[PDB]
């Protein structure tokens, strides 16, 4: 393969399988080296382990470890990785980056990767008025439950809710009110995250999933120069249950249907069946998928020489890691 894992040291749990699908999210790996932490705690400021970390993923001839990002970000009870949904602690990195990249060259990464834009709207049936509200999205989480594939759940995302009875709209001056709510996509992000809303005890159902995903149709204008078609890229797997849980993530990282399983520190060649059919579910499956929109395949996925690493930064790494010396 040449990749390398990441260390088993605790209960990180999804953790490890998020670091591989960003580690390998190659625009955003450059983007993060260039980040300033010439002067930051060695210890606490996330946006430097996040570079320590990729780092070391990119250079290690041996498995690398978190402690140093686990600690720097400080999930550290008996249950503070279990307790969290997965998107919860990509949006604390990509938070923490976010943020160290503002007034730099690199300012507006993380959304120009990321991010996609919504609106969720309600609008009354017999009477005059209609509420429209644009959200920005960083990730989605579709429901499975009664959807046999992707498809279903956009198409269950984007389902037009009715409000009668019971529950009527509470319309204001118009007082309450029959109405329907629903949603819709603007846009769609380069990076598409998804999360598979298998957490209810965890559902093991069958829930079929693409290696081209055409998005186009849900879209609310399309772009002929632009289409939507998505190219999957990881696909996070966990299996068990709350007493014996295991996190694994397949990523072909190069866009190319070379597929290879990530358990840690073991990191081998797979099947495109082994990531993508054999996690369909029916106990061991897909809880997250990330999609690279086809076109911009090439850039998000870009090449990351030695060279695109800042001096200043290797130095002090390396001083770091020498200077771990124990007798
Ligand atoms: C809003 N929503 C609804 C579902 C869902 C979701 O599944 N995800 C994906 C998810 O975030 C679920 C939780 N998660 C976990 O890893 C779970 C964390 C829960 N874990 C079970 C437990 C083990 C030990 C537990 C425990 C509880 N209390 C004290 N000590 C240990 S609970 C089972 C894990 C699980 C893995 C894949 C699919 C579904 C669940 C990450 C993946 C994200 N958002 C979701």
């Amino acid at each position: 393969t040449g990749y390398v894992g990441l260390k088993n040291q605790g209960a990180t749990c999804y953790m490890n399988s998020l670091l591989q699908t960003l580690f390998f999210t190659n625009q955003l790996r450059k983007a993060v080296y260039m980040m300033p932490t010439e002067g930051d705690d060695s210890s606490k400021s996330v946006p430097l382990a996040l570079q320590r970390v990729f780092y070391e993923l990119q250079h290690s001839d041996k498995p690398v470890g978190t402690k140093k990002l686990t600690k720097s970000f400080g999930w550290e009870t008996l249950d503070s990785f279990m307790q969290h949904d997965v998107q919860e602690l990509c949006r604390v990195l990509l938070d923490n980056v976010e943020n160290k990249m503002k007034g730099t060259c690199v300012e507006g990464t993380i959304p120009k990767l990321f991010r996609g834009k919504m609106v969720s709207y309600i609008q009354c049936k017999e009477v005059d008025y209609r509420s429209d509200r644009r959200e920005d999205y960083y990730d989605i989480q579709l429901s499975i439950k009664g959807k046999k594939n992707i498809f279903e759940s956009f198409v269950d995302y984007v389902a037009v809710e009715q409000l009668d009875g019971d529950n009527k709209y509470d319309a204001g001056e118009h007082g309450l009110q029959e109405a329907e709510k629903g949603v819709k996509f603007l846009t769609l992000p380069p990076v598409l995250h998804l999360q598979l809303m298998r957490a209810m005890i965890k559902i093991n159902d069958r829930f079929e999933f693409p290696e081209q995903l055409p998005l186009d149709e849900f879209l609310q204008k399309t772009d002929p120069k632009d289409p939507a078609n998505y190219i999957l890229h990881a696909v996070l797997v966990h299996s068990g249950d709350n007493h014996g849980g295991h996190y694994v993530v397949y990523l072909n990282p190069k866009g190319d249907g070379k597929w290879c399983k990530f358990d840690d520190d073991v990191v081998s060649r797979c099947t495109k069946e082994e990531a993508i059919e054999h996690n369909y579910g029916g106990c061991t499956n897909a809880y997250m998928l990330v999609y690279i929109r086809e076109s911009k395949l090439s850039e998000v996925l870009q090449a990351v020489t030695d060279h695109d690493i800042p001096q200043q930064l290797v130095e002090r790494l390396q001083e770091e890691k020498r200077i771990e010396a124990q007798k």
